[PDB]
């Protein structure tokens, strides 16, 4: 369960999160493989040219030339990758689950499976011991929540770090991508025991590395674009305060309270699943209809 | 159930997908498991040709040639091959979990299959038979009220069968355009003087003779994916799918009263008649208040 | 399951399918694991010749001989196995996942599964809710007679499938055995890389040579057997109206002499489950007769 | 599975000779291809070595030649024949559970007896409703109608026997008769002197020792299971299968009225009996019209 | 379930074969990997040895010496091990399978259970369904008496696995105690391949020596303790007198001198079981009197 | 279900024995990957020195030194500590599965897991049919358990063996550990005669890992130290607290049911083990013990 509360701007940023793990888990794949970088010594028929080096003087050269001219991008661009998509889906995880702020969502779930079920509905918009029993037990709850801030704020605290973190970023991603080059000119002081001063180096997964490094740009980018547009949805029509006005008009019932704060934003994410337990909660709020069962009771 | 709506070509379609899966991942897993090029200096009884090269310069000038000799689609195919098969599984499930267009999809299949074990269509041409086919009835209304105005379930389906057309397009053209650019044998001319020594080299790509098959079978394969694409959309645009015609259920049932429904409920009912033809004459006699009236009369 | 509608052939052939697959990818693990084609220089007591060649450049005399002078054959014969036994695959479920040729299919297996284990079946050769059921598979039935004996749409891609089958099988057995002796151990390469490496012509051995002709023959002898089954069916499909059917020896055994000759696909679909159990032709057919109606309102009532 | 009570002991005794077969064959050929199998060297026809001054890969093509033109072929595709011969066994012991015509009475036969094994009639009648026990006798009747009727479901099990049994001998013969060809040390002598430079080569097969050894393991075991297959022909044939004898019921019960029965079920009740000796008198009293008489006279 | 008839030498004998089959499959597991021989050839400041052979000729020497040099048991000693080991797992757990041997140690086990608990044994010692729960058991009693009186087929299976045991005993440790000084270090391979390499002795070391050496014995050291227990089993099947059963101390300690003397398989089966619990022996006999038949017609009426 | 027979001794030794085969087989693995001994020949501006040996040469010489060179405890302590590992865990999973002394371990579980929960205990303690006879099948079980088991001592011999031979042990292992440590080292020196085959008569060798295994010995000899206490703890209590026998004084006078007897032998060891894990299931057995009880339910039966 708990799918309910999951507008269409939360699956998509799964998706994008498990592909962005693929690339990482691709991109270290490729970097265990590979014999990485490869230097030789430069001199600053058509017969060969004799180094006269050994096979371990090669394995020195291309150690040290492998952490001293390579930039720090090209060699640990797959973690970072790894590192972020761990830290979102984190953020994603961390707001939902808080252990000890998970009981009021598994029983607003049952509250909401119990007004599905219930047939009175029909009858409403046009077993008494049970139904009196489920509406005391929903005004606890609704005495119970509709206090507290602690479903709306840290909900805006996610998304906000959600976007900071992507705008960090884009921002050194951009900057960064000029310095994923394949031929470097390494320029290292052993001399007095390998002979030679300036060695070429030529970094394999160069490219293949650019090619990995723009499709996670641009899937960062569209996580980002999510991200801001659920935002500004946030921040444009003040979902704090839930006006019931048009169940009073399609319901006839004239008795409609509005709530406020938390239960109003629970009340707002699950319309996005389905526009239709606004009209049970409705149905199921009013006063009169206990009356009516208290009087055919009698 | 879903597969209840999904006519042939959307499964013929979804084991085209699978197959093109199924040969990119096998040249993807085959380009690791290779030496891949090697190359050789150009010297522009039989004796041998001693080169005085080392081992790592070998390496050195089979890497440099293979980043500066081959086309980048001799390279880069599995990848292009898995990129386009992942597009194509998701643009046709896309249609089913976009939110907002899963609660009718799922509400209409729980009605169309549960209005089919009902006696009243056998005795039309017992408490509980009468109260269930009641709550069937209201069930049925309101859900024909819900989805009558709103039209979002259809142009969708045009929208991504019409993506998929044109993506079938460009994916056969850049592959027709370069597939004559996957060579054995190529020619490397790279500056390598004051390093190695030979300036021209000769080398040989290992996998350049298999690409060239799985490319002829993934434009075969494609080229079918394109064609049933192509035959869907024009199914899609032959006549109005946003209307039905009760003509001859009416005239053979001789309850000539029922409104034909229109829009998504009317697109609905065209794609799942294809599937088993009867259906449809189920829906008719849970769509007239005749079938009430004459419970009522029954019942009074 | 979706069992009981399959004769012994297409219970036999399938076998031989999964098998040839086997075989294809047995070759698949070897064509890329062992050493492939070796090849050495040719100049044309006992001392050695020093060919002074490096070793990169044997791995380019390898891998250019391997492919300009093996036959197209000895390559990729593991794959054109491979294609085969999935077309066949293919080919052969060409019959329950075909929109517009799987309806009957369901609704047939589903009133033969329950009319099976129907009481009034022991109880015409000698209650409350046994009489609406009763009723309501007699209408079923009637319903299902009258809906499936039209149109042989059921009957025309049996025929189909068989036919395109048999000419695979005829097609793979000519160009496979036009080819099985072009697979040689021992061959001569004669490749213009003189500039490079020194040596003109070259002699090689392809690794896999034996073992891909042996492979190829069992090929062959399973391809063979398919080939003589599908024969048989084909056969099996026209010496007889297939597409009609006769209730004359179940009226002459039971008594029961009134029940119709259906005709069409209903017939085909028939004899098919005639050919797994003589036992559910008479078990419907006694769901068929007026008598029986006659038989049935008079218990009801 | 519920098809588990038609194997007598020789049948599982086979199942477990030819499951060791199949260990042997596939360790037989893990250590076929993991070793290099050949090493051959030239032979030229103060102690101090002797240089052969040929190349890293004059080795390999000698090699090679050497073991596909020296080997006989008996050595080489050892554990292949095993392989297969194990397969065609494991094959030719199953060849009646899939047949359509053996399908069929084997499946209605067990589920009788499993519905005549859960019946509290018969023990309330031994010890010490209806429609369920009426219904359970008509179908015996009928039953033996459909069963005893021709050789179906029997001679299968004596046609395939007999394949098995001369499939034993001649894997014997040509085992036996080609066991001394596994040498260690070979001579091998091709003509490739231009190439090389020598004509003559004594070559070791590494792994000939073991394949003599792993022959001899095999021999056993298919002996063992041929000693296993005479003895259940041996048993088919002693005495007749067609005819099944209720003798020591009669005795054992006193009620001496149940006929006896032939052919197919005949060898049925043969092989459950062989199976725990309780089946066929619980079925058996399934035959005696007197409970039925009784039954229907209390009951009416 | 027959758990409880196995006395503790054989869940003894149990784990040490366990044990035994562990350290070989270690020793194989171990030969596996690094088993291999390093031969030399022999010349019979300080500078270094020319021997002036390739790389293929020290493979010819070592695969050759290997073979030439080296002793069979050197060679293969967890394959004899293994093979034993499987041997005595065969031979335990032989006595249950060739005969029926289920029935006959099932229901004895049942009816010493249901014995066990019967609340008449309580009631002496110190409705009608107790009475009819008390007529089946003395009537089965009986009729296992007279039914499993035929011979020898529960008891003479045990003599002949524990003697086998012993003789597999006797053999192991004769040609192990026979051949552990066969596994040396270094050897000496003097063989005849002069045209070929130029070297005609050699000398050789053998990697795991002084490994298959330590675990030789810490193997026959196992086996000599079981041996141990088999002997003890011998001894127990060979002083007791285990064809008869005398109840004696029954007849003093209750004084109902009516009990009589059971014999044979019984008289064996009541010798082994008493070994895991004696109380079952005296509930058992307490159903074998006439006196209880006596007083159980009595309160029967 | 042995769990309530289990000391806390009995569970921390029970995490240790995992300790120690974890770190065996630590060390087997990390023997069988990495490099063996390697030796090189001695001799007995800078330019290096041409030894003049073949590739099978140095493998020779390295294949003889390993072995000629080595202390037995380098070369086998891995393997050492997984034998005396399986050795303790034998001996403490030694009298749940001995035949003659493990029947009764279940039957004295059952019972006591079946008085533990009964509406008849509390009801005693405060101060309808199926309930009384079930009751009355309790006690005539615990009765005859009582003459089944209060008789022998095979349950009270058998724990102090497994213990002194596991204190024994330990002392072993500690003494020639601790003696044979210092034999663990890095630099070595071989000294083989063959002059006519190598060329070379003395060598020096490195052992590659060889102080990581005198880390790993110094672990295990900590580990076993411990747990020789643990057991030298346990050999002090059962020679103490005179487990013979069993007195039920604290439960009369809480109880005030002043006809429970003092039990000895085998069920007085029991009810020391069990007490040992939760002071109230002698509680709940007491209840099921007196004259009274058996009095009060023949009443209540009428």
């Amino acid at each position: 369960a708990f799918r309910v509360l999951k507008p269409w701007w939360d699956v998509f940023t799964d998706y994008l999160s498990v592909a962005m793990l693929m690339i990482g888990v691709f991109g270290c794949t490729l970097q265990v493989m590979q014999d990485k970088i490869i230097c030789l010594p430069k001199r600053v028929e058509m017969k060969g040219l004799k180094t006269d080096l050994d096979l371990q003087q090669y394995s020195f050269i291309n150690q040290m030339c492998y952490e001293r001219a390579l930039h720090w991008y090209a060699k640990y661009f797959p973690y970072l990758v790894l590192i972020h998509t761990l830290v979102f889906m984190l953020c994603s995880n961390f707001w939902f689950k808080f252990p000890g702020s998970s009981s009021k969502i598994e029983h607003f779930i049952s509250i909401l499976g119990k007004c599905f079920d219930s047939p009175w509905t029909t009858r409403a918009l046009s077993e008494g011991e049970q139904a009196k029993a489920l509406f005391e037990k929903v005004k606890k709850f609704r005495l119970h929540v509709e206090e507290g801030d602690i479903l709306y704020a840290m909900y805006v605290r996610q998304t906000v770090l959600k976007v900071i973190k992507f705008l960090i970023i884009i921002a050194y991603n951009s900057a960064l991508v000029s310095k994923v080059q394949f031929t470097v000119d390494c320029n290292v002081d052993i001399q007095d025991m390998t002979g030679y001063k300036n060695f070429s180096c030529n970094h394999t997964m160069a490219h293949l590395f650019s090619k990995l490094s723009f499709c996670y740009l641009c899937f960062v980018s569209i996580y980002g674009l999510t991200c801001l547009y659920t935002l500004y949805w946030l921040f444009y029509r003040s979902l704090r305060e839930y006006s019931f006005e048009y169940v009073r008009q399609e319901t006839g019932i004239d008795d409609i309270p509005d709530v406020k704060n938390d239960f109003a934003f629970m009340l707002h994410m699950i319309d996005q699943y389905d526009p239709l337990y606004s009209k049970r909660f409705a149905v199921f709020l009013s006063e009169v209809s206990e009356n009516k069962l208290k009087q055919l009771n009698l």
